[PDB]
């Protein structure tokens, strides 16, 4: 995240660390079995994270719990990242608290100008590369899709969405990437892709979570 703020010990607690020997992800947890991310964070050898704030000190609210079954989206994409979400089956139920808690899916899909909540431990500069400890914060707005399109001309489907600020400063970024978008205390995006970080006139652009609810109802109650 750049250009974000420090969120605090456990005030994102649906945000979930993807580790295969070091982060390299975020996602989110949706109920106590399952997290979402981006089909583009797949690989073999996943534990998840959850309770984290410093990621490198291990501070008494954790729970790992490795992968038992990934499930990248059927129709994903990897040049043009379209369908960029993917299942993440934990081995064994999560302990639901104050510090380790699931989000609601979307029933309807989240309106332009929503003020929404992104966090992760992504890169926090622009160019150059400084990686956090613990878990950051920004707060963006939902882009009309016509901006959007303009941004990134030819490359935006109906399953993304963009979302921060044409005059750049504050995004998400590399290390974000499966993190939730959060608006309206619903999971509305996941951390996809963009080009750079907080650069001018180049948003982040995001997967559209509510174009999926129905493939996550269905998968998750078939496995
Ligand atoms: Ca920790």
């Amino acid at each position: 995240i750049v250009g974000g703020y420090t969120c605090g010990a456990n005030t994102v607690p649906y945000q979930v660390s993807l580790n295969s020997g070091y982060h390299f992800c975020g996602g989110s947890l949706i109920n106590s079995q399952w997290v979402v991310s981006a089909a583009h964070c797949y690989k073999s050898g996943i534990q998840v994270r959850l309770g984290e704030d410093n990621i490198n000190v291990v501070e008494g609210n954790e729970q790992f719990i490795s992968a038992s079954k990934s499930i990248v989206h059927p129709s994903y994409n990897s040049n043009t990242l379209n369908n960029d979400i993917m299942l993440i089956k934990l081995k064994s139920a999560a302990s639901l608290n104050s510090r380790v808690a699931s989000i609601s899916l979307p029933t309807s899909c989240a309106s332009a100008g929503t003020q929404c909540l992104i966090s992760g431990w992504g890169n926090t500069k622009s160019s150059g590369t400084s990686y956090p400890d613990v878990l950051k914060c920004l707060k963006a707005p939902i882009l009309s899709d016509s901006s959007c399109k303009s941004a990134y001309p030819g490359q935006i489907t109906s399953n993304m969405f963009c979302a921060g600020y044409l005059e750049g400063g504050k995004d998400s970024c590399q290390g974000d990437s499966g993190g939730p978008v959060v608006c309206s205390g619903k999971l509305q995006g996941i951390v996809s892709w963009g080009s750079g970080c907080a650069q001018k006139n180049k948003p982040g652009v995001y997967t559209k979570v509510c174009n999926y609810v129905s493939w996550i109802k269905q998968t998750i109650a078939s496995n």
